[PDB]
């Protein structure tokens, strides 16, 4: 391995949790008021394994992804189920860049780190498999 | 040593996983019929995993621990609810193990198997969470 691959998938993982939380602003608009506590999990979540990614890249002399001002959702919506829906993909994609960070980490804290996001994907995945 | 560290965890982990198969034993025993779907998801993945183990640890020139006659539980049970609780600290037990195994696994397919393990512990967790929560909880005064 390289330290290549390494900064590669984690910049990759950090670019999925930007879409991830401009994903779940649109989640939260067509969620009901009995899920609000899911999607602040949710968002307080990301937005927090966010910040701690953009400090390891610079950490790495990297500089950081930005979020774009706007994405294309990976499927379109009009329900609360389709919202449902949605955020069980963004989970499940925030798993998978997870897995290749845990997979190309050079050092043990990192990967550490990137196992916890991607179970935290997995569970968050599971958690509004049961909405739906 | 590295290789070392990394047999010592799996190794750990493996111990853990005959663990936890014996106690879904008493899981299962106490529990509502309602979760039996649950415990027998969970008792086929470690069952699995656990073979799993055996497999990797015999390819690294390890041979595994086999299980213990019996165990002492993490905790005392006495009826159906208590059984959830075990459950939940069984997994919970099982994340911290397999957490290890990602640490110190120095190969990225004994890695990526160490980080499966662990998030299929939590997400199992969670759902016997799921399960105490749907029950009535009734602490004692303190």
């Amino acid at each position: 391995s390289e330290g290549s691959a390494d900064n590669a998938a984690l910049c990759d993982a950090l670019a999925v949790e930007h879409a991830t939380i401009y994903g779940y602003g649109i989640v939260s608009a067509l969620s009901p008021p009995g899920v609000n506590f899911l999607v602040a999990d949710a968002l307080k979540q990301h937005r927090h394994r966010r910040d701690d990614v953009i400090v390891m890249l610079s950490a790495r002399g990297v500089t950081a992804p930005i979020a774009a001002a706007g994405y294309q959702l990976p499927m379109q919506v009009s329900s609360a189920a389709d919202a449902a829906r949605l955020a069980v993909r963004m989970e499940n994609d925030g798993a998978t860049a997870w897995r290749a960070v845990v997979e190309h980490a050079e050092t043990a804290d990192d990967r550490v780190f990137a196992s916890t996001a991607l179970t935290e994907s997995a569970v968050m995945a599971t958690r509004w498999n049961r909405v739906l």
